[PDB]
């Protein structure tokens, strides 16, 4: 009932996905999902981060289809539940 890898095998102690873009693409970052974690929150940078406009963040992964300065920096998934916690660690940076 839990589906711990459900985008690619990256699963490492502080990261997950180190990938550059350039100005005006688009970026992704695929974290998982389980019947344990019901909200998905991406720290952008280095902090919780959920945003809309060029950003299409959805609880269980964020797509940036523009890939501004808003992609420079560590987007740190944080899978959650009331009890648990996981975390992939996807690098984000801006060309």
């Amino acid at each position: 009932p839990t589906l711990p890898e459900q985008a690619q095998p990256w699963g490492v102690p502080v990261e997950v996905e180190s990938l550059l873009v350039h100005p005006g693409d688009l970026l992704q970052l695929r974290c998982r999902l389980r019947d344990d974690v019901q909200s998905i929150n991406w720290l952008r940078d280095g902090v919780q981060l959920v945003e809309s406009n060029r950003t299409r963040i959805t609880g269980e992964e964020v797509e940036v289809r523009d890939s501004i300065p808003a992609d420079s920096g560590l987007y740190a998934c944080v899978t959650s539940s009331p009890s648990g916690s996981d975390t992939t660690y996807f690098s984000v940076n801006v060309s």
